[PDB]
């Protein structure tokens, strides 16, 4: 029985409950994420902003089952071309709008990576990638606004790869968290 989160707390809750076993109805997951309606008060802790790229703030760690992150994107801040290292992720919206690309992987053959598609992602509406569908590019392209996200990956990945959008070659790279619990982390 889902029910709609009444706070990011509340979501919490229920997500622990919807990762209480070993696998994920990824289709149940995303239907609580997107009916959580974002309020502000509830996350200004974790959106905490850094002036040159996007920052992640850990929020949750889904004993052991997921990572429940919010990523703060300055204007025009944005990512590279990446995996998801097996893992399912979902990404919100909770403001601002975020533009996600979507690339194939890459063959053997060096060549140009050429994006599949683009969409543009708004105020809390809820996607979702895995590695089977393909990689992407999520990037705030505003120049006006900055954009906050929630992402929730299980199981939870400390790496993954950037791809170079010219060759299809990919690097091996750390996630690194500017705050956990709101508290910031050097
Ligand atoms: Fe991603």
């Amino acid at each position: 029985e889902l029910l709609k989160p009444r706070t990011l707390a509340d979501l919490i809750r229920i997500l622990h409950e919807l990762f209480a076993g070993d696998e994920v109805n990824v289709e149940e997951v995303q239907a609580v994420l997107e009916a959580y309606e974002s309020n502000p008060a509830e996350w200004a802790l974790y959106a905490k902003f850094d002036q040159y790229r996007y920052t992640r703030n850990l929020v949750d760690q889904g004993n052991g089952k997921f990572n429940l992150m919010i990523l703060c994107w300055g204007e025009g801040h944005g990512s590279s071309i990446h995996d998801h290292t097996d893992s399912h992720c979902f990404l919100k919206l909770l403001q601002g709008n975020l533009k996600e690309t979507l690339f194939d992987w890459p063959d053997k053959k060096s060549n140009e990576m050429i994006k599949k598609s683009e969409r543009t992602l708004r105020e809390n509406q809820c996607a979702y990638i895995n590695d089977s569908i393909g990689l992407h590019r999520v990037e705030n392209v505003s120049h006006t606004e900055p954009a906050v996200s929630l992402h929730l990956y299980s199981p939870p990945f400390d790496t993954c790869h950037a791809f170079d959008q010219r060759t299809g070659h990919k690097n091996k790279v750390t996630m690194t968290f500017h705050s956990k619990f709101g508290i910031r982390t050097p």
